[PDB]
């Protein structure tokens, strides 16, 4: 077996509907808690906000099917097959398994697109729509939340994920950070209208900010081997540099908490802790006492981590990457230029051996205020 | 399963050594013949026009071991085990086993690199080397073939290969092509100093390109499967949508060079076939006769195919990126700025209806002439 086509893009196909009203299409690979992770727990959130007296609502889903136990947090919503073709206000509809089925397609059907495989099926069925119904395209919701070629090597599916953006017709980005934007202005990509939403602090965590901290010796790292993006080998790289060349590391505590995983010898007798997905009541009580946060994102968006850990009173390396500098956003931040595991260990004995203010980020700490704006565009 | 450590940068231990003059010490993955296409062929090209009266050289190599047949093409170049520290003027050092192992290194070696991993060791060497010898740091020679961090996805392994560009230290930057030179400018790499090689047809193609051509109606592929870069998946699904949309796509034959695979069914009995690693003999005279190329390249660096078959009156189609645009060397360059199946397709159908002389890269058929620059500057 040699790669031969490309799963991401199995064709989408659709037939016509009767269906009268608009109708607001969120595609979404996944909606089991499984997969409640970052871009589609915000798609969600976003997408609840347009009003459910103007429009209907569909969740058309892409890649995988949800459990009984998952559809308990949709109650509201009709599970509904996509051979089947009814006005429901609102509905989930498995599509993962799409050869030589169709999907009912509204001739005012409107598409919010999330991966950039979901955006590069919209884009194919407004022009299919089109055609059908004689109509000019439709507007097509792009809820951008990271540059998606950057998850893959330059192959087929970089210019695949790429291509999405250089779509003529029209098309609304609504971007994940104002630096995720900046980045998709510099490299030139052009949508009919711009929005962003920017970070904001969890509901939970924000109520704990105020705590009396009692530092501890513990250095904290956002530790995800599954996400790349994350550089958890490279950190792991930088732990044991600095547990080896740090003779009083062995007075230091290192915790990885994002995604849980064995723990890892670092040398010296040493070894990187996980503790995982925590509440979020014990994540602001392990905050409250870490006093060095390690939190790497190989990509323009800032990730949230560091953001948290900063406002904690943490000390937290993290990198540049093209736009993105977070070391003017807050005084506890420290960006590295050169991110190498030896840089890494040196700033992390420097910040140690500090253990012996500031916020540009005043948006952070106290949202989706652009969607009635929206609304009457779509 | 989780990796724990970056294989790439498994350190690179030196020990001294009182040999005495300037040696010139090129990094290389491997001399094996399998592997003797691309940069590791280039490299060894240059490597040996720097004057054998004037350096010794001896070739470290960090990731292969040659059988015996390999070595008969460097029977010139002693072959030798790190553990020895022998004063020859040409020799071979396998350092790709490298665990508890040493290589020596004396006060006037000069390294060149290769691979990003290669530049990445050679930077820590030379730090190496100018502590132990108390010496200021040499300069390295870095033979730049691609923009390497786009060999990832966002990654460890991403940011390590940058960062062989933000070194700090002397470094001096041998980029393959003016348009991978002005990739680079355009980000805002600095070194030390910058030189490039351009393009050159290979001179037994050369041999074959004032003869008679008899054109038929062939669709040439360039098809690598193996290598990310050169889409083979993206062109397999262009070329399906081309057999099924134009209705004269049964006069065509659709051949494939480059990466034996299985011959693949495009449709309407139709296939891909496949003839692999040609003699350049044969692929001359497949050159020759087709009319049609397909060669695409995700990355700034031109690649060879397009250029061979533009000069051989195919028509080509290939991609841009970025600062790369094609079209502008060459008349018979067709350039895509939106990259997916269906423009390949529709591309495709349009040259296939105008089977029914122009060159602004000259460079190509009329390389190394900063060498002695060069020389006298390491």
């Amino acid at each position: 077996f040699i790669e031969t086509s490309i799963p991401e893009i199995t064709p989408f196909n659709a037939r016509t509907s009767s269906i009268k009203g608009k109708r607001l299409n969120l595609l979404v690979p996944s909606i089991n808690q499984e997969h409640m992770f970052g871009g589609i727990s915000t798609a969600l959130k976003l997408f609840e906000q347009f009003d459910n007296k103007k429009f209907k609502k569909r969740i058309i889903l892409t890649d995988a099917t949800p459990n009984p136990k998952d559809l308990q947090s949709f109650k509201s919503f009709k599970y509904v097959m996509p051979e089947e073709d009814k006005d429901f206000a609102l509905q989930i509809v498995p599509f993962n398994d799409r050869y030589n089925r169709t999907i009912p397609v509204a001739k005012h059907d409107i598409f919010i697109a999330t991966a950039w495989w979901t955006a590069y099926a919209a884009q194919r069925i407004v022009s299919w729509q089109s055609d059908t119904y004689g109509i000019p395209p439709n507007k097509i919701l792009y809820i951008i939340q990271d540059f998606e070629p950057g998850f893959y090597q330059w192959s087929s599916q970089y210019v695949l994920a790429e291509s999405t953006y250089k779509y003529r017709g029209p098309q609304i980005a609504v971007f994940n950070s104002e630096l995720l934007k900046q980045y998709f202005n510099n490299k030139g990509y052009n949508f009919t209208d711009e929005y962003f939403f920017q970070p904001k602090i969890n509901t939970t965590l924000k109520n704990y900010i105020n705590d009396k901290r009692q530092k501890e010796k513990i250095i904290l790292v956002y530790g995800r081997p599954s996400v790349k993006r994350n550089a958890f080998t490279l950190i792991v790289e930088a732990l044991k540099i600095f547990v080896q060349k740090y003779d009083r590391s062995n007075e230091w505590k290192i915790i990885s908490v994002g995604e849980k995983h064995k723990d890892i010898a670092l040398g010296k007798g040493i070894h990187l802790n996980s503790l995982g997905k925590l509440t979020l009541e014990d994540y602001a009580d392990l905050l409250k006492r870490s006093s060095i946060g390690i939190s790497l994102m190989i990509s323009p968006h800032p990730s949230y981590p560091p953001l948290e850990m900063a406002h904690f009173g943490l000390r937290v390396i993290t990198n540049k990457y093209e736009n993105k500098d977070l070391s003017n956003w807050h005084s506890n931040i420290v960006s590295l230029e050169q991110l190498n595991p030896e840089n890494i260990a040196e700033t992390l004995v420097e910040l140690c051996m500090s253990f012996n203010e500031s916020s540009n980020m005043m948006f952070y700490i106290n949202e989706f205020s652009f969607i009635k704006e929206i609304e009457e565009k779509l």
